[PDB]
C-alpha cells in the first residue's frame, strides 16, 4: 500500500441519491410551493431526514469518519450533465452535476474555492436509469462515453476554478440493483457500469497528473462485490429484496434493516452506506 493521504477537514460533494443529505426535499418542497408543473414531493415519506435511504449517506459517513464538516451540493435524480432524471425540474434548476458545480462556483461571491478542500463526484448512475426508463437512443456505449466526459469535465471546471483535492467514486454495480433485475436489464447494466469504470479513472488519472491535482478513485464495484460475495462477515442477510418495497406500490418495511442490502428498488440501507463511508475513507489519515 501506498502512504495515506493528507487529512480532510472540508467535504464539498457532488451527486445524486447516492449521496444526497436533503437538497431534494429542500428543492422539491420550495418547486411545490411555486406551483411548478409536474413537481412531487421527494424522497417521499418511506425514507429518513430527506436522504433516499434509512439512514445517512456514504459521504456523510466518510464525513464523520475523517472529523471534516460536509457541504452536500448532490441532488437525486442528478445526471452527470446539467439536468435530473426527473425532467420538470430543468426549467427550475439544472441540478446535474455541471448545474450542482455552477452553483457551487456563483456561491462564492469571487471568494476563493478552498484548495485544502476534498472535492466529492458520485454520479451517474440516472445517465443510465433515464436511458432505460426513456427509451434514450444513444448506444449504451456512448451514453457511457458521455458520461465520463461529463465526470472529467466537472473536474476540470472546479480545478479551473482553484479545486485541488478530489475523490471520485465509480459506478456502482447498477446490474444488481432490484429495479434493474426486474427490469430484465442486467446485460445492459454490466455493459455500461464496465464502460464507465474502464474509461474514467484513465482520464482522471490524466487529469490529475496536467493540473497537479490529488484525486482518489473509489472503486464501488469491487467494494459491492466483496461485500455481496461474503455477507455473514458483514451481517448481511438479504442482498436482493427491497427492505422497504415502493413498486408498484409501498409496502410495509421489514423488521431488520441492518441486515438488508437495498432499501428500496434503486438505493441501499444506511449500513451499506456505513460500510461504503468506511472504506472510502480508507485511503485519508483522521
Ligand atoms: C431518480 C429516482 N428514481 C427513479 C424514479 C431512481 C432512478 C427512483 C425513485
Amino acid at each position: 500500500t501506498s502512504p495515506l493521504l493528507a487529512p480532510v477537514r472540508q467535504i464539498h460533494a457532488f451527486g445524486d441519491s447516492y449521496s444526497d443529505n436533503g437538497e431534494s426535499q429542500r428543492l422539491t418542497r420550495e418547486m411545490l410551493a411555486k406551483g411548478i408543473a409536474g413537481a412531487q414531493a421527494l424522497p417521499g415519506e418511506v425514507y429518513w431526514q430527506g436522504r433516499w435511504s434509512n439512514g445517512p449517506t456514504a459521504v456523510e459517513v466518510l464525513a464523520r469518519q475523517l472529523g471534516a464538516q460536509l457541504a452536500d451540493h448532490a441532488v437525486g435524480g442528478a445526471k452527470s450533465g446539467a439536468d435530473n432524471y426527473y425532467g420538470w425540474m430543468s426549467a427550475y434548476r439544472h441540478t446535474g452535476l455541471a448545474g450542482q458545480v455552477d452553483a457551487y462556483l456563483a456561491t462564492l461571491d469571487g471568494k476563493p474555492v478552498d484548495g485544502q478542500a476534498l472535492h466529492f463526484i458520485f454520479v451517474s448512475a440516472n445517465d443510465f436509469f433515464e436511458h432505460e426508463d426513456f427509451a434514450g437512443e444513444q448506444p449504451l456505449e456512448q451514453l457511457a462515453g458521455s458520461s465520463v466526459a461529463n465526470i472529467r469535465a466537472a473536474v476540470q471546471r472546479l480545478g479551473e476554478a482553484g479545486a485541488r483535492r478530489f475523490l471520485v467514486v465509480s459506478s456502482t454495480d447498477l446490474s444488481v440493483v432490484p429495479a434493474v433485475v426486474a427490469g430484465n436489464r442486467v446485460e445492459r447494466a454490466q455493459r455500461y457500469l464496465q464502460a464507465v469504470n474502464a474509461s474514467l479513472p484513465i482520464q482522471l488519472a490524466a487529469l490529475r497528473k496536467t493540473r497537479g491535482l490529488e484525486l482518489s478513485w473509489f472503486d464501488h464495484l469491487t467494494f459491492s462485490r466483496h461485500l455481496r460475495r461474503n455477507p455473514a462477515r458483514y451481517g448481511l442477510v438479504e442482498l436482493d429484496a427491497p427492505c422497504q418495497p415502493t413498486q408498484p406500490s409501498v409496502r410495509p418495511a421489514c423488521a431488520n434493516p441492518d441486515q438488508y442490502y437495498f432499501w428500496d428498488e434503486w438505493h441501499p440501507t444506511r449500513r451499506v452506506h456505513q460500510l461504503a463511508g468506511e472504506a472510502m475513507a480508507a485511503r485519508y489519515a483522521r
